[PDB]
């Protein structure tokens, strides 16, 4: 719709901040896919509780390592094209 399924394909080399987040939900290796990489973020923010309870389609990270990784305080999880952008901030593709 907004992503095609092609994307959760894409191998990716996440820079050092993007790692260090990543190793604190997931096993550790040099290359992920971008399944890898939303669904260990999405857990992140879940464990963490980052999201308004009353309010589960915000996520508030400004007191949080993910606000650092994505560059903004807060975010809608239902812009996934913004995601996807904040996210490669933070990695490089690898073909
Ligand atoms: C605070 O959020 C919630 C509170 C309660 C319930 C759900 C959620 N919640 N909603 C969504 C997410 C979550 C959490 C974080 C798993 C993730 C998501 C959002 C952000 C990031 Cl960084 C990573 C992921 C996986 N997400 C999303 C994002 C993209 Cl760019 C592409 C597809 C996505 O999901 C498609 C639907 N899926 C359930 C199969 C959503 O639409
Ligand atoms: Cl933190």
């Amino acid at each position: 719709s907004q992503i095609p399924a092609s994307e959760q394909e894409t191998l990716v080399r996440p820079k050092p901040l993007l790692l260090k987040l990543l190793k604190s939900v997931g096993a550790q290796k040099d290359t992920y896919t971008m399944k890898e990489v939303l669904f260990y973020l999405g857990q992140y923010i879940m464990t963490k509780r980052l999201y308004d309870e009353k309010q589960q389609h915000i996520v508030y990270c400004s007191n949080d390592l993910l606000g650092d990784l994505f560059g903004v305080p807060s975010f809608s999880v239902k812009e996934h094209r913004k995601i996807y952008t904040m996210i490669y901030r933070n990695l490089v593709v690898v073909n």
